[PDB]
C-alpha cells in the first residue's frame, strides 16, 4: 500500500516532532485570488531561475582581468588581447554545450525580475497596499528594487566587453570621482586606484555572486514573512470586511495554482533564452579605454539614470579653486528619488492624516491624488528612460538628436504636470461612471421606439425598483460595477458538446441545470455569510 | 523619556505584528545549563567567524590560474611566474593594511570549526543525545561535518601554493582519475580536462564561497530549527524527568551567557590569528609540478584520510588489461566510514533493539559497550591521524620512518582492539566505583584507631542511617555521585573580605547566613517538585 507507507511515514514524522496543528494552521490559511496579487510571484520566481542560472554560470566563470590572447574557437576574435573574463564568457557560450542558452536565460530572467518588481510596486502603491500596518514591508520592497538595479547592473559588467566597461567607465567610475570632498577617495576604495585597475572585476564577481544576492534572499525571506504572517490585503466585495480574509486555502487550490504559474514562467523565460538574442557579447568586443560605440545604453532599469545624466544641463560651480561638475546633479537625484520611494507611505500619512489600520484595499479611480501622483512619477520615469535610448530614438525615427535631448528637457517638467491633470480628471470621471450604473442600472444597448415616439434604453437594474419601475438608487461600497450585460449572464451558454459535434441533449440539459444550481449556491453563500456579519 | 520610547516602539510593534505570545513563548523557553551542552555553539560561533572574514577576503582575492610575474613587494620572489591566485594572496598578506591577521584569523576559526564539531560529536555519541526522536538531527550533523572537512580542503586549496597544490595533484586528481570505469570521467568533469588545467581554482573558489558555505547555512538551520522546537536533552538528577527540561529560561541568563561565550571564543580566535603563525604561504612558493618538499601534510581534519593512503598496502589488482590501483581501496573505504557514521542510529537501534523515546541522557560509563566503541573509533582515528604526521615524528622524534610505516599498519588493527577492551572494562570500573559510595558513602579520608586497635574510615552517608550507624543502600539513579568531601561543603568558606584585608565581621556574618540560606532553599525547591512529580 501507499496509503500505508503514507500512514507510516505520517505517524513517524508526528511521533519525532509533533508538527500537525502547525502544519495544519498552514493548509487552512487562506490568500485572495485577484489576479494582480499574482505580481510578486513573477519576482520571486525569476530570482529562484536566476540562482539557478546563476550557479551554472560560476562552474565556468574566471572574473580576472589579467589580459590573454584568447585562442579560442571563436574566428572573428582569434589573437585578440583580452581579460581572462570576456574570454571565459566567450568560452561560456562558445565552447560549454548550454552555455548560451543557460547566460541567455540568466539575463532574461533579470529583465523579468526588474521588470516585474516595478509591476508589483506600481500595484502596491496604486491599491493602497503600503499603509499600516504595512509600511516597512514597503520599505523593504523598496531596498528590494534598489539592490536588484544595482546586482543587475553588476552582473552584466563582469564579462568586461566593450559595451558594458564603457558603462562602468562613465557611471560607476565617472560619476564617483566627481562627488564632493570624498570622490576620490571613494573612488580609490572602490578600485583600488585609478580606473580600470586590476581588481574590479574580481569584487564586482563577489559582490554578485555571494553578498548581494544574500543580502537580497534575507530580505525576500523578511518579505514574504511578513505577507505571511501580516496575512495579505483585500479588495472590497462581497462578504469582504477589514476583519477577514476570502479566498482559497493553501491545500490544494492556491499551492495548485502557485505551481502551476513559477512552471509557466520558466517556459516562458526558457522561450525567450532559446528564441530571442540577448547581449552577444562576442559582436562587442573586449574592453578597451581608446574604443567606444554608438548606442551606449544600459539595462533598462538604468536607463532612467542614464536619461538624466543625458538630460541635466552642464551646470557646474567652481568655488575656491574646487570643482564641482554635473553629474554631482545626478548622484543627487538618484538619492533623492530613493529616499522619495522609501518614505512615502510616511509622507502619506503626514499629508492625509490617516493613521487607521487598513486591510480592504482602495480602487485606484477612488484616490484620485495618489493615482494622479503615481502616474506623474510613471510618466517622468519613461521620458527619462526613452531620453536614455534618444540616439537610437533618432536613427530609427527620423528625429534631430539636438531635438530629442530638448524634447527630453522640456519634457521632464511639461509631461509630469499634463499627466499628473489627466489622471486626477480621469480617476474622478471613472468615479461618475460608476455613479450613473448606481443610479440609472445596466445600460443594455436595446434601444426602443415608445408609441408617442420617444427612444428610450433599456437598463438593468442591479436592485430593488419601485412602482414606477425606475431602480432604487444604490449606494458605492468600494467594488466594481458591472458594465455589460453579457457580464452578468445574458449571453446564455452554447449547447454543450466537442466544437464540432453536439452531445446529447439529456446531458446538456443536466449540466446546465447544475451549473446554475451551484452559481447560485456560490452567490448565497457569500450573502448569507454577509448578512450575519 | 528611555522608558516612554520603549513603551511607544513596543506597542508600535505590537499593533502591526502582534508578536507578544511568540515572543513570550521564545523567552521562557528553558535551556539546560550543563558545560557540554555549550560544544555545539562553538562551532556556531567559529561559523559566523568564517562568514565575516571570508566576506572580507573576497574583496581582494582573485582566484585566476592565468600566469603572471611577480610584481609585488615581497622581495623573495621578484620576478616568480605564479598564477594570480598565488599572486593576491601574497597581496592580501603584505600589500592590505590588515590582510595577513584577517587571513590568519580565518585559517584559525576554519581549524576551530573542525574540531569542535569532532568535540559536539563526541558528546552526542557518548551521551546518546542522537537516539530517538533525534536521529535525522544526527544525519544533518553527520552531514555537516563533512561538508565541513571538504569546505576547508577547498579553502586552503584556493591561494595555488607549493604544498596545497601538491595536496590536490594526489588526492582531488590522484585518486579520482584512480576510480574504476568511470574515475577519468568524473576527473575531466571536475578539472576539464587534465590536472592542472585552468578552471580547477575559479571552480573551486565558486564552490568555496557561495555554494558549500549556502548547503552549510541551510543544514546549520535546519539543524538548529530541530533542536529548538525538539527541546534539548538533558542529564538526570534531582527533579529532571522524561516529560520535562531544567535549567534557565532565555531571558535573561542563557542570552547573557551565549553572547559572552560568543565574545570569549572570538577573542581567543583572535589571539591567535595574532599570536601563532598559520599557512605562511609567502614561504612555500607557487605550485609547480616539477618541485615538491618534505612534510606534506594536509590540514587536520584531513589527515586521517592522508593517514589511510600512508598505511593501506600496495595491493592492486590487474583484471583483463585494466588496473584498480591503490588509491581506489582509500576511496572505498572514506565511503564506508561516512556510511557507517550517517547510519550509526539506526544500526544500534537495530542492535539493541530500543526504539523508545529518549530525552534523558546516557552517563558514557552506563553503556560501557558503546563508549568501547567510541573510544576504537577515536583510536583508529588518532593513529591515522598521526601516521599522516608519520615523516615529521620520523625527524623529531627519532624513529625510522618504515617503523613509523609499519606501527601505523599493525597499530591500525591491535591498537583499536587494545583500547576497546580497555575502555569496556574502564567503563564498568566507574560503575562499580559508582555502587561503592552508594552502600558505604563518601569516604572521608579521616583514619580512626578504636580502643580495641581497629582502624576504621569515617564515611559520610548521602542518605539515611541504621540504628547500629550504617547508611541504607541508595538505588543508582543515573546520576552522579559525590566523592570528596570538600565538594559537599566540608571545607566551608575562608572569611569575607578582599584578597589582603577582612570586612566588618557582621558583614561576613550576614553574609554567609543569607548564602546558606539560599543554598537551602534552591535544594528544597528541587526536591519538593521531585516529590511531587
Ligand atoms: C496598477 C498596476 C499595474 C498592473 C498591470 C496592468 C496590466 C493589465 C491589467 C488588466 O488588463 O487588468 C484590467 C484591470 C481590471 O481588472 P479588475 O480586477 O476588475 O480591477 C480591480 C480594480 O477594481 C480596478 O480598479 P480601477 O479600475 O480603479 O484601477 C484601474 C486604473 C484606473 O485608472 C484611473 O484611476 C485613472 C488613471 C489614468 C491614467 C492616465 C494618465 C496618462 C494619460 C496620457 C495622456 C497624456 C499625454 O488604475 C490605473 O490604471 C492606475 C495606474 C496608472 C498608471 C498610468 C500611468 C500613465 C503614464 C503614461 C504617460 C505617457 O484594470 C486595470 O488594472 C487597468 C490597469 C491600467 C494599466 C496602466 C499601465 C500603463 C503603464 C505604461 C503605459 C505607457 C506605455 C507607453
Ligand atoms: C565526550 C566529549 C569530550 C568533551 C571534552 C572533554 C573535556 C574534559 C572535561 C572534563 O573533564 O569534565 C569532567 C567530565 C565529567 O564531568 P560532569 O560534568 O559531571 O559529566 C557528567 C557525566 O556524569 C559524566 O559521565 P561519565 O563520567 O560517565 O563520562 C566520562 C567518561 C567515562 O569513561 C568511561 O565511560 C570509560 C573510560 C573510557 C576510557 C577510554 C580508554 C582509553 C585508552 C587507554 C590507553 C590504552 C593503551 O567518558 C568518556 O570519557 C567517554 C569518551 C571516551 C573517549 C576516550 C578515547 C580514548 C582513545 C585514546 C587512545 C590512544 O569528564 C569527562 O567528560 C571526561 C572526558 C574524557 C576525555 C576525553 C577523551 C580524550 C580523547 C583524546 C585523547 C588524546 C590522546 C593523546
Ligand atoms: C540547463 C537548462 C536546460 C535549464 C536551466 C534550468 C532552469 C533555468 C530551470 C529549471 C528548474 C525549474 C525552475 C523547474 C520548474 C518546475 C516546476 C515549477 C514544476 C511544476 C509542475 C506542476 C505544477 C506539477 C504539479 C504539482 C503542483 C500542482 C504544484 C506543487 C508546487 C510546486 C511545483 C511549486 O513549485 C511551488 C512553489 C511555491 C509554492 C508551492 C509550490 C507547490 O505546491
Ligand atoms: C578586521 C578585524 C580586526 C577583525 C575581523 C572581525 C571578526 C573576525 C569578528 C568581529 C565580529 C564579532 C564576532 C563580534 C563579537 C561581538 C560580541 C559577541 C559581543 C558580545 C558582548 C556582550 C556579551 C555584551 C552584553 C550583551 C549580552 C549579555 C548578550 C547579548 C547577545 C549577544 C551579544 C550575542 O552575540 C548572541 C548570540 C546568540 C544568541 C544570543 C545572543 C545575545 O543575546
Ligand atoms: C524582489 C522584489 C520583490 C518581491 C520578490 C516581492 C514579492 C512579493 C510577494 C510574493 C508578495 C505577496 C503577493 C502579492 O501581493 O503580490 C508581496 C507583497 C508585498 N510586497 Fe512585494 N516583492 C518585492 C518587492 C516589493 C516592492 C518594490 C514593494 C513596494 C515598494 C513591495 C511591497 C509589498 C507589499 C506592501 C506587499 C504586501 C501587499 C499586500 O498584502 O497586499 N514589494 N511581495
Ligand atoms: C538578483 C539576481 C541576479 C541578477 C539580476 C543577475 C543578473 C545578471 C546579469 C544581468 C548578468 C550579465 C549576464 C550576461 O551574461 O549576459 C549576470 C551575469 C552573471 N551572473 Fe548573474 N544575476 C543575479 C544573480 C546571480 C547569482 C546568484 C549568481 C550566482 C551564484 C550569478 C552568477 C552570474 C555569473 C557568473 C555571471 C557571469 C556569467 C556571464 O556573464 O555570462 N548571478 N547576472
Ligand atoms: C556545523 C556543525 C555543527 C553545529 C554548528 C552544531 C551545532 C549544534 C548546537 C548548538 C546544538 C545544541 C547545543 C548542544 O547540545 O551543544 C546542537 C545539537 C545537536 N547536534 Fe549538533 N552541530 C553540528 C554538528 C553535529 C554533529 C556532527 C552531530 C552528530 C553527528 C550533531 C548532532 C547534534 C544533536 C543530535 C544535537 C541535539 C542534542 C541534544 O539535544 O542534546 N551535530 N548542535
Ligand atoms: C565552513 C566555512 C569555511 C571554512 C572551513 C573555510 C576554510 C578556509 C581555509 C582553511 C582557507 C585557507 C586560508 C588561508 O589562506 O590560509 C580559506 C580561504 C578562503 N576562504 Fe574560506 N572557509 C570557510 C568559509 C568561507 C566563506 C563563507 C567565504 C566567503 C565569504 C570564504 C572565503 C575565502 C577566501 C576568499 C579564501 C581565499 C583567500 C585566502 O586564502 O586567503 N570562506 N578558507
Ligand atoms: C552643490 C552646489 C553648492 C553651491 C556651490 C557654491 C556656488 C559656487 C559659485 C562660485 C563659482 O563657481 O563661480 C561664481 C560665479 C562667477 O558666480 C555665480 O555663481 C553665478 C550665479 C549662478 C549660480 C547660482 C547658484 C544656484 C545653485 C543652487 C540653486 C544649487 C542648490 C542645489
Ligand atoms: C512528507 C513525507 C511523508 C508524507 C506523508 C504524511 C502525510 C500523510 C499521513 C496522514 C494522512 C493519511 C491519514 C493517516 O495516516 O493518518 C495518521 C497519520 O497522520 C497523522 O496522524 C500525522 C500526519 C502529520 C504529518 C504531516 C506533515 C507533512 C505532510 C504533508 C505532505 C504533503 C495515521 O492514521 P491512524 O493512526 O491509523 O489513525
Ligand atoms: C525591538 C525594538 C523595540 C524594543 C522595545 C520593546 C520592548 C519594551 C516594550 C514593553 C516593555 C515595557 C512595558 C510596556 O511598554 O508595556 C507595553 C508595551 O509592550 C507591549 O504591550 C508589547 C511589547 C511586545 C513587543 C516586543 C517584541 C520584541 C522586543 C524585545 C526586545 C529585547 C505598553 O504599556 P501600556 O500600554 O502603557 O500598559
Amino acid at each position: 500500500d501507499f496509503a500505508k507507507l503514507a500512514a507510516a511515514q505520517g505517524d513517524a514524522i508526528d511521533s519525532r516532532y509533533h508538527p500537525s496543528a502547525a502544519v495544519r494552521r498552514q493548509l487552512n490559511k487562506v490568500f485572495p485570488t485577484h489576479w494582480s496579487f499574482l505580481l510578486g510571484e513573477i519576482a520571486l520566481y525569476s530570482f529562484i531561475i536566476l540562482l539557478l542560472t546563476g550557479v551554472w554560470l560560476t562552474l565556468f566563470f574566471d572574473p580576472s582581468m589579467a589580459h590573454v590572447t584568447y585562442d579560442g574557437v571563436y574566428q572573428p576574435l582569434r589573437g585578440v588581447q583580452m581579460s581572462r573574463a570576456y574570454e571565459t564568457a566567450l568560452d561560456i557560450s562558445f565552447e560549454v554545450r548550454g552555455g548560451l542558452f543557460v547566460r541567455q536565460v540568466h539575463h532574461w530572467a533579470a529583465l523579468m525580475f526588474a521588470a516585474s518588481i516595478m509591476v508589483h510596486l506600481a500595484r502596491i502603491f496604486f491599491t493602497g497596499a503600503f499603509r499600516r500596518p504595512r509600511e516597512a514591508n514597503w520599505v523593504i520592497g523598496s531596498l528590494l528594487l534598489i539592490l536588484a538595479m544595482f546586482e543587475g547592473f553588476f552582473g552584466y559588467s563582469l564579462p568586461d566587453d566593450l559595451l558594458s566597461g564603457t558603462g562602468i567607465r562613465a557611471a560607476l567610475s565617472g560619476i564617483t570621482m566627481g562627488i564632493p570632498v570624498i570622490g576620490t577617495w571613494m573612488h580609490w576604495a572602490l578600485f583600488g586606484g585609478d580606473f580600470p585597475g586590476e581588481i574590479l572585476i574580481p569584487r564586482l564577481y563577489a559582490l554578485h555572486i555571494l553578498l548581494i544576492p544574500g543580502i537580497i534572499l534575507a530580505l525576500i525571506g523578511a518579505h514574504l514573512a511578513l505577507v505571511w504572517f501580516q496575512k495579505h490585503t483585500q479588495f472590497p466585495g462581497p462578504g469582504r470586511t477589514e476583519t477577514n480574509v476570502v479566498g482559497v486555502r493553501v491545500m490544494p487550490v492556491f499551492a495548485v495554482k502557485s505551481g502551476a504559474f513559477f512552471a509557466m514562467i520558466t517556459g516562458v523565460l526558457g522561450l525567450m533564452g532559446g528564441l530571442l538574442t540577448i547581449n552577444p557579447i562576442w559582436n562587442l568586443g573586449p574592453y578597451k579605454p581608446s574604443q567606444v560605440s554608438a548606442g551606449s545604453q544600459p539595462d533598462f532599469y538604468m536607463m532612467w539614470t542614464d536619461g538624466l545624466i543625458r538630460l541635466w544641463p552642464a551646470w557646474e560651480f567652481y568655488p575656491f579653486g574646487h570643482t564641482i561638475p554635473q553629474g554631482v546633479w545626478v548622484a543627487v537625484g538618484m538619492g533623492l528619488v530613493f529616499a522619495l520611494l522609501i518614505a512615502y507611505p510616511f509622507i502619506e500619512k503626514k499629508v492625509t492624516g490617516d493613521d487607521a489600520h487598513h486591510n480592504l484595499l482602495q480602487r485606484p479611480r477612488d484616490v484620485p491624488v495618489r493615482t494622479a501622483i503615481g502616474s506623474m512619477a510613471i510618466a517622468l520615469y519613461l521620458l527619462l528612460t526613452f531620453a536614455c535610448m534618444n540616439d537610437i530614438i533618432a536613427l530609427k525615427f527620423h528625429i534631430s538628436l539636438n531635438a530629442t535631448t530638448w524634447i527630453g528637457r522640456i519634457g521632464m517638467v511639461v509631461l509630469p504636470a499634463i499627466v499628473y491633470f489627466v489622471a486626477y480628471r480621469w480617476a474622478i470621471s471613472l468615479q461618475r461612471s460608476d455613479r450613473e450604473v448606481l443610479e440609472h442600472g445596466v445600460e443594455t444597448g436595446i434601444i426602443k421606439r415608445l408609441p408617442h415616439g420617444a427612444y428610450v434604453e433599456l437598463h438593468q437594474p442591479l436592485g430593488p425598483v419601485d412602482e414606477h419601475g425606475h431602480p432604487i438608487p444604490l449606494e458605492y461600497a468600494g467594488a466594481p460595477l458591472p458594465k455589460r450585460m453579457n457580464k452578468l449572464g445574458s449571453g446564455g451558454a452554447p449547447g454543450t458538446g466537442s466544437f464540432l459535434f453536439p452531445d446529447p441533449a439529456v446531458e446538456h440539459e443536466a449540466l446546465t441545470e447544475a451549473a446554475h444550481a451551484s452559481e447560485h449556491k456560490s452567490l448565497t453563500a457569500l450573502k448569507e455569510h454577509q448578512d450575519r456579519i
